Order: C-alpha cells, then sequence, then structure tokens
C-alpha cells in the first residue's frame, strides 16, 4: 500500500533470496560430493578389474592437460583415460565435479622398501573444507588408505611425488587410515573435525 | 518454495536424469556382453558335440534372413539353426542380444592349404567399441583363434569370404590370437586399448 | 498515503509481476525439458526391450493423428503407440510437452548402404533455442547419435525422409554426435552456442 | 514472494507429484511381475521334483479358500498348499502378488483322448493388460503352453473346468502357444499386441 | 506485494517445511529399517558359517561397551565383535542403526531342558512401534523365533537374561513366532497391530 511497507516487503524478499544463494550452494556441494564417492568406487572397480593381467598398476601421468575430447584418444598412459577408452567409465564420471579436472589416479606400494606398484591411489584435489569433510564422514571409513593434503584445483601434488606409501603411520591430522599398524581408525566426528583444516584441501584414497 | 528455488531444483532432476541415462545403457551393454560370453560358449560346445560323427564342420550359410520362428524349421544348413533344432540352443541364445541378428557361424581351417573345415569360426557382429574391449576384456585369452573386424549388423564379412584361417599371423590390431607361432597372446590393457579401433566393431572367436 | 505514492507503488508491483511472468516461463521450460530427458530415456530402454526378438526396428509411422485416447487403440504400426499399448509408457509420457505432439521414433541404419533399421532415432519437435539448447547441455553427450534440424510443432521432417543415418558426418551445426570417425564430439558451450541457431528447432537422437 | 508465484510452484509440485503416482505403479508392476516369473519356475520345478513317484499330476482343487496360516496346515489335495508343506515353496512365494490369490494348479493331458494328467498347468488370475503382456514379453517363449484368458482375482476359469489341452491348436489370441502342430510360435511385439485384449486378464501356464 | 500477502507466503513456506519435517523422518525410518533386515539376514548367514565346527552357538557378551574402533580388536567372546573380526561384515553392518548400538547377540536352545546353545539370536533395541511394526511386516515371516519386547536403546534385557527359548508357546503380543505347535504364525496386518503396543519396543528374531 504505502512505500514503507514496499520497502519491508523488498527486504524479506531480499532476505529470502540470500536464504535461496545458501540452499543453492549446499545442494551444489551436496550432489558433486555423492557424485563423487559413486564415480571414486567406479574407478577403484574399474581399475582392479582392468590391471589384474600385469600384476601391477600403471605410475601416474598427469591427466590435467585432458580435454573433453582429448581423453577419447590420449594414448599417453594416463590411468583414467585408459579406463575411459575401456568403456568402464564416461568422461564425466572420470571428472572432478568440484575442481573440474580429472580425477588423478597413480601407483602405491603395499610393502615397505617395495618399487612395484601392487595399489592404487587416486587424488581428489581442490576440496573445500565443508566438502572435504562430507566426502570424508560419507566415505573415508570404507577406503584402506585415506589421507588429507592440500592440493588445489589444478594440481596433484600427492601423487606427483611418486608412488602413494600406503604403509605411513596414521596421524590423525593427514594420514588418516592407512595399513599401518593401528591404523584401522574409524572417522567419527571429532576425527572428520580434527581434520580438513585449510580452506582448500584434497582426499587421497588408496587400495590395493 | 519460489521460482528460482524450483528451478535450480528442476536443473537437478535434469542432471540426475542424464545420469540414469549412461547407467541404463552401461547395464545393457554388461548384460548384453555376459550373455554373449556365455551363448559363444553354448554355441562352441554344441559345434563340438553335434558335429563330431561328420569329422569336419559345416560351410558358412547366411543366418541373416532367419525370423524368430524360420529358425525352428529352416534346414538349408545354417549351423545355428540346426543347433537350435538339435535342442542344444534356444533361438534366444542364437541371437546376438547387441546386433539383433542370429550368430553366423562358418567353417575354419587348422592347417595351411587344407579343404577341409576341421575348426569352426563364429561371428559377433555390430559391436560397439566399448562392447568389443568389454568382450575382449572378459573372454579373450579363451578362445585360441580371435580377430576383429568391422562387420556391422546385418553383415557377416569374416565369414562370407570363405573358411577363416586359424593358422594366420597376429598382428595385435586385426588378428590378436591365433594357432600360428607366437600367436598365443594374452590380452592385456595395453593391448586392448591397440584394437576395436572404430565405432562399428565384430569380433570373429575360432576353435578347433 | 498519496495519489503519487500509490502510483509508484503500483508500478513496482507491475514490475514485480514482470519478472513472475518471465520466472514461470523459465520453470516451465525446465521442468519440460528435465521431462523430455526422462521420456526419452524411457522410450530407449523400451524400444530396446521390446524389438529384441524382431531383429530390427519398425519404419517411420506418423504419430501426428493420434489423440489422448486413440494412442491406446491404434494398430497401424505407430511406435510410440506400440510401446503406450504394451505398457512401457504413459500416453502423457509419450507426448512431447513442448510441443504438444507424440514423440517420433523411426528407424535407423548402422552401416552405409545398409536398408535395415538396425537402430532407432526419436525426434523432439518444436523447441525453442532455449529449449534446444538446455536439452543439449543436459543430455546431449549420453546419446551416440544427435543432430539438430528445424522441425516445427505438428511436423516430424527428419524422420518423414526415411531411415536416419547414423554414419553421417559431424559438422558441429547440424549433425552434433554421430557413429561417424571423430564424430564423438563432447558438447561444450561454446559447441552449443554454435547450433540451434534457430527460434524453432527440433533435436533428433538416435541409438544403436 | 507473491501468492501467484506461490501458487504457480504449487502447481507444479502436484505434477510432480501426479508423475510420482504414475512411476509407483509402474514400479510395483514391475515387481509383481518379476516375482510372478521367479515363482512360476520355482513351482515348476517342484512339481516336477515332487510327483515324480506317481507318474501323474494331481487334479485341480480350489485354493480360494486358502488363508495365510491354513495353506500351511491343509490336507485337502491343494497342489500348491502340498508344494508349501514339502518345504518346496513358501506361502508369500506360493501367492499371486497382482491378484492376491494363492497360484492354481491343475493337470493337463499331452495327448488326445487322454484321461491323465501326464502334465500339469498353472493360472494367474486378475491381470492388468500392462501386466498380462509383460509377462508375455518377459517369459511366453520359455514355456510349452501359454494361453490367455479372462479368468479375474478369485477365480481360475481355465482350471476349474478340468485338464488343460496342452494339444489344442493355437490362434494367437487366446492359445498362443501349445504341443499342437505350429504351436511353437515366438512372441514378438505384434503378436503381443493381438492379445491380452481386456482390462483384466489370465495366464494359463503348462509344461510336461 | 503487501504486507498481509507476504505473510500468508510465510504460513504456508511453514506449511511446507513441517511437511517436509515428517517426510524426513519417514525417510530416515525406511532407510534404517532396510538396513536392519539387511544386516540381520547378513549376520544369520555369518553365524551359520563361523561356528559349524563348534557345533554350538557362543553365550550372550554385551556389546554395549564396544566403541568404533574397540570392535575391531576386542577379544573377549562378543558374537558380533568375533564376526566383525572375521571379515564377516563391517563395524556398520554391526551397528543398529535405530538405537546406535552394536546388535546384541546370544545363544537359544532348540529344546525344552536343553543346556546347548544349538540356536541364536540377535535382538534390536530402542525401536519405535512405527519402526517395530516396519520391521515386523518387512521380515517378521521369514524367521523361525519372532518376539517382541520393551528393551530401550543400550539394554539387551531379552539376551541378558540367558539363552533365549525357541519353544515358548507363541501369544500374539510378546511371542509372535516359535518353534512351538502352532507357533508360526503370519503376521498379517491385524496381528501387527496386536503388538509392538509401547513407544520403545524391541525385537529378539532366533534362528537355528
Amino acid at each position: 500500500m504505502s512505500l514503507l511497507e514496499v520497502i519491508i516487503v523488498l527486504g524479506i524478499i531480499g532476505t529470502i533470496a540470500a536464504g535461496v544463494v545458501i540452499l543453492a550452494q549446499r545442494a551444489f556441494d551436496s550432489r558433486t560430493v555423492s557424485e563423487l564417492v559413486t564415480n571414486t568406487n567406479t574407478i577403484r572397480v574399474a581399475m582392479k578389474d582392468a590391471y589384474q593381467r600385469d600384476g601391477k598398476y600403471p605410475d601416474y601421468q598427469a591427466p590435467l592437460s585432458l580435454t573433453a575430447d582429448s581423453i577419447k584418444t590420449d594414448s599417453t598412459g594416463i590411468a583414467v583415460a585408459q579406463l575411459v577408452q575401456l568403456g568402464k567409465l564416461t568422461p564425466d564420471e572420470a571428472r572432478n565435479g568440484i575442481s573440474g579436472d580429472y580425477i588423478g589416479i597413480g601407483g602405491a606400494i603395499t610393502s615397505s622398501g617395495s618399487t612395484i606398484n601392487k595399489g592404487f591411489a587416486m587424488e581428489l584435489n581442490g576440496l573445500s573444507q565443508e566438502q572435504c569433510r562430507s566426502i570424508l564422514g560419507q566415505v573415508g571409513d570404507n577406503w584402506e588408505y585415506v589421507a588429507v593434503g592440500t592440493s588445489p584445483s589444478g594440481s596433484y601434488d600427492a601423487l606427483s611425488a611418486g608412488a602413494v606409501n600406503m604403509l605411513a603411520a596414521t596421524d590423525n591430522t593427514t594420514i588418516l587410515r592407512s595399513l599401518a599398524a593401528n591404523g584401522q581408525v574409524s572417522l567419527t566426528a571429532e576425527k572428520i573435525l580434527k581434520t580438513c583444516t585449510a580452506t582448500v584441501n584434497s582426499i587421497t584414497l588408496a587400495s590395493r
């Protein structure tokens, strides 16, 4: 009716719009986290099935230069590209929905001093603190090796340094779960709150 | 509650639907590949049992004109029709679930210069690249002769050209496994990625 | 309070109403696009399941004369009517929510020179530019053959000209994805902006 | 924000709810059809195993008065009750999930003029047209005798009239498959669309 | 537009939010009930396979003091801890999702006066009336001994009193199914409505 009433109504509308902004961000985070869990499981199964005849898993080759089309034709030994070309998953499933990069996959050792990639690790980079903790709470207890680093979008620092050591001792801040003694730690609320401490985080998941 | 929120929710729903599209296609491919492996094994056993007294295997007769009912009554020498009529196979198992054609079966020679079909070959046509590579990874190491061609649905180019030469040398692109020297090649991920290079592929499997 | 104040208030109210008009149109578009994606996937699965025993897919018969009731009783060989009568989907799911026509379904060839409908194609007509690009960005990468034409509501020009050639070369303007060499193009934002250039557009989706 | 926007949103929500209604009905139909296929196969195997020493199969006794508890103690010669008491079936497996009745089982003759139940037939009543055609497309080709009638829920008209004549000539409307000459008809889409023409249908499956 | 319209819209929004609260509670209940059914079956199979060489099942030891990590290392004879350590199930599968306690497992006698645990029983405590009736209607007919008690979260009163008597007579209020005469009662809706009469309920399932 009056201008003051219109001003109050417009303020209420703006408040509702801001709430919508927050809710949309949370919904995007939830969808991407669920997709990441599903796609990491798919990659785990596909890698286990695809490289059984080799007896070892391929070394890390950076997928950061791959495009939406080049992943289907690249033949430089990138593990996720090989999985896509084998028909085990689509390029959309191979792409980290949060960072926008294709999921980095490298080798991992299951014994001290070993030089053979008897296991494999994959890295999800560019995760926010909320996404990091959500992924942990959802799927961390289901993987044998879980580590938290600070790799940003476009980087795979955990895999670019060599094969992931699955036998490293846990310290409930960086290495959460591993094959080391007393390394099968259940990720409760307190343990999750003790990690993913940065605004930009990454998660390395390794299996044998 | 607002129209913008509804639009965001509808976008999320559409994304889920597209994911369902991809998953349904993959499930169909997996089911058809498993059925093809099982049915090719059944055909192999049935062929070996049915023609033991003849001492040779029948020449290729095109099954591309057979219907769901004519396969049970045809008497023109089509091998898969004979197997169905002998009770070793139902028409459903005799049909390539991917191409929709009845599986083509022809003779094959186990020595250089031979004119007697001492072995038999079967062709699976109309395969996609993913289906081709999945079938290879599943079952290729279990057959003595494995070849990859480009026969589309409704065609059996590998069998229509005469008896399959099981002694042909392997080249890791077309002839993957054979009875030739150094022809017993294990199909690794690296090898499988070097073949089934077209969008339409066929697999010829031959046994003694 | 005064007449000028109420005039200003009424102007603000009219602005809000115009915004509501825009938002309602966008919500309708989003709902129809999501429904189209879902129903096209359902029809694809239903066609794959229903015609397996035939070994080929039915030729195009125009569904443009069907009504809400006649689709359940028509027996002239219309593919979508057969799918509805088989219980695979309801008449509402069989109807294009944008153009109001029942979805046109025809045969498609998966090889050069073939006269057998070894695949099937479906046409969505009467799409606006926004709807065309939204459907592409949502689901285009999940279909083996994707083409963009200008068929208006009440017309199926892409299917009425014969079987759809799934091997046609892509040109990023009309044929976006196909089974031809280099035809597996990912639909990015730029590629989507390069197509659906008319105010009235149609999308042909073909599968094996 | 405004009441008109709320009205539009509520309309969209109602449309989604109606779609959910349709999808829930379809999911229930699919689950019941799969359960019926599985349970009919289980009953077939159980009947073949249980009555081998008798040399003939029991005459039809109506199971329509059986309850969830009386099936485990009834001793009036009802075949499904005998199968349940023998441990081959559970009462849930013996119940038609669509009509709610226990599956009717009667004798069947495998020759003209015979008075001995050398085969057995089972009836599924109360099927809708969609359920009838789905069951046919799923399992019809796997049974030697398949007939379509109009027995409603709570009735077994096909079995209450005496032993099922497995040698009756097929007519692609009521008797689809039988042991008669030219009675081994494959059930394609057209043939399925030619039967189950009522809103209430029943299916009789008979085996030797 | 006006403040009154905003108030009406906010009331509608609050009503929708309350409906969402109810729906979220129901979804959580359904998920937990399905998980409980699955995990109880897994535990039943694991007990049947793990203790075959012993000839008897272990006595009840309270798992209420176990933590997320101590279940993997406890060696005090707790049955669910032994099953977890044997690799039969994960700690998450061993935990009652409703009460938050690890599932209590104890011995059970299959004859009058027996002092040997020839069967095993498991207790699900802290169930609401809705959850109790849902679990019954889902799985009660599939277990040989089903009893309803009032054990709250953190208590296992049924198992802490000694071995469960599987031969106890049924009374349709506390003992629903057992090995006693006339103890194989089917759980219909009317019989389910006569049990789980408290706000806090527990279900004891015992098998041979």
